[PDB]
């Protein structure tokens, strides 16, 4: 399998680009930050609100937790790439404690709750704009070879006020070189597309937009998360039991792959679920034939059928906030 977008990338771009093993590390000074408020723990790293101390000014400090080196130097080497696109968060500074040479990450201060936080006080037409806004991001991202491989609601913090998103945690995210097997072990459980689930390794961009879809059909039939599997293999099981086990053959047969004995046991045969069935009186006001069909594009097995970022933005569901980005940039590129 290769990607069908921005097939070639990193091909085109020289070894510097996309060659983070052999990155050479430019130290800030751990002396000009300072720890203020703990913010959240994550699996691989604690986040704090910090300051400079020298200038006062706020910031966000990631204090990683031990792994390798590569690692590191790809999460860093992705965030300087991405830095200034948009609604990619800004990496401002990489420092390291003198003794113990753990690395933090030290990011813009970004005023913002994770978009969990927002669901309850959001609307159909507040979901179009910030799912806009997300597409924005990741047609981004793919279009400088990257993956995020961690899509979901607590990597995208939101500004409500300023109507600004932001994609967080790249330290899952890699590049996009067309023929690699990747590590099926990314994103988080229920986010996970059916390739990491059948072990198809050469997998691209598209993993994002099925956990894309996974957190749009959470949010439009408030129901989270969408897709509750309890392991790897149950969560095919969930998937299965909504997409139908008929476009799963087709999938597994046209990319040659043949399932594991115990999962398929535990698949089995199932008839789709239309998605009319998840509507119900305290969801229908946020879904619409537009969302629907938007969805459907997203959540197919086969990666290659999925909707692409920039053939998201362009679909009906988002037809008018497409129209009002186009007439702002219109104006500002008239000034
Ligand atoms: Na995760
Ligand atoms: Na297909």
């Amino acid at each position: 399998s290769k990607a069908r977008v921005y097939t070639d990338v990193n091909v085109v771009r020289p070894k510097e680009y996309w060659d983070y093993e052999s990155l050479v590390v430019q130290w800030g000074h751990q002396d000009d930050y300072e720890v203020v408020r703990k913010v959240g723990r994550g699996k691989y790293s604690e986040v704090f609100e910090g300051k400079n101390v020298n200038t006062n000014e706020r910031c966000v400090i990631k204090i990683l937790k031990p792994v390798k080196k590569k690692k590191i130097k790809r999460e860093i080497k992705i965030l300087q790439n991405l830095c200034g696109g948009p609604n990619i968060v800004k990496l401002y500074d990489i420092v390291r404690d003198e003794h113990s040479k753990t690395p933090s990450l030290v990011f813009e201060f970004v005023n913002s709750v994770d978009f969990k936080v927002l669901y309850p006080t959001l609307t159909d037409y507040d979901i179009r704009y910030y799912i806009y806004e997300l597409l924005k991001a990741l047609d981004f991202c793919h279009s400088q070879g990257i993956m995020h491989r961690d899509v979901k609601p607590h990597n995208v913090m939101i500004d409500h006020q300023l109507r600004k998103l932001r994609l967080i945690d790249w330290g899952l995210a890699e590049f996009y070189h067309p023929g690699k097997e990747y590590n099926v072990r990314v994103a988080s459980r229920y986010f996970k597309g059916p390739e990491l689930l059948v072990d198809l390794q050469d997998y691209d961009y598209s993993l994002d937009m099925w956990s894309l879809g996974c957190m749009f059909a959470g949010m439009i039939f408030r129901k989270e998360p969408f897709f509750y599997g309890h392991d790897n293999h149950d969560q095919l099981v969930k998937i299965a039991k909504v997409l139908g086990t008929n476009e799963l053959d087709h999938y597994l047969n046209k990319y040659q792959l043949d399932l594991d004995p115990q999962l398929e046991a535990l698949v089995g045969r199932h008839v789709p679920k239309p998605w009319s069935k998840f509507i119900n009186a305290d969801n229908q006001h946020l879904v619409s034939p537009e969302a629907i069909d938007f969805l459907d594009k997203l959540l197919q097995y086969d990666h290659q059928d999925r909707l692409t970022a920039r053939e998201a933005m362009d679909h009906p569901y988002f037809a008018q906030v497409k129209a009002a980005e186009s007439s702002r940039l219109r104006t500002q590129l008239e000034h």
